[PDB]
């Protein structure tokens, strides 16, 4: 897919994820997340449109999503062990990387 579709659904599971009853529904958003994080790490943001991808701002940008997604292969992990506490709290973490790239490049 492309960028916004991405960030709706890296948007939307998050909500699912602090809304979740069992282990299912958390590694099911967590995985669907993890999808978009990788699809996005391709694609070129608006404002970054006319740098190389060569660029300090280029791989800035790809690595907030090694970096996300990293994390939620750690929320996974926990999801898997069926901590789903620990692992909805892992995802509020997320939010911090969200928040430090959207500053940035959004
Ligand atoms: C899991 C955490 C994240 C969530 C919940 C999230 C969610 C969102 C939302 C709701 C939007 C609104 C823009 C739209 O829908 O049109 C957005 C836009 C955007 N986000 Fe994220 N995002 C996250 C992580 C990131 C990361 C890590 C990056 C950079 C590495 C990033 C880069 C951007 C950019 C560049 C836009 C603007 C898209 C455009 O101009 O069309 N986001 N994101
Ligand atoms: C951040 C960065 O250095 N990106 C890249 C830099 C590259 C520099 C030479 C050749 N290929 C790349 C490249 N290929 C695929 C994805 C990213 C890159």
């Amino acid at each position: 897919a492309d960028l916004e579709d991405n960030m709706e659904t890296l948007n939307d599971n998050l909500k699912v994820i602090e809304k979740a009853d069992n282990a299912a529904q958390v590694k099911d958003a967590l995985t669907k997340m993890r999808a978009a994080a990788l699809d996005a790490q391709k694609a070129t943001p608006p404002k970054l449109e006319d740098k190389s991808p060569d660029s300090p701002e280029m791989c800035d940008f790809a690595a907030g999503f090694a970096i996300l997604v990293g994390q939620i292969d750690d929320a996974l992990k926990l999801a898997n062990e069926g901590k789903v506490k620990e692992a909805q709290a892992a995802a509020e973490q997320l939010k911090t990387t969200c928040n430090a790239c959207h500053q940035k490049y959004r």
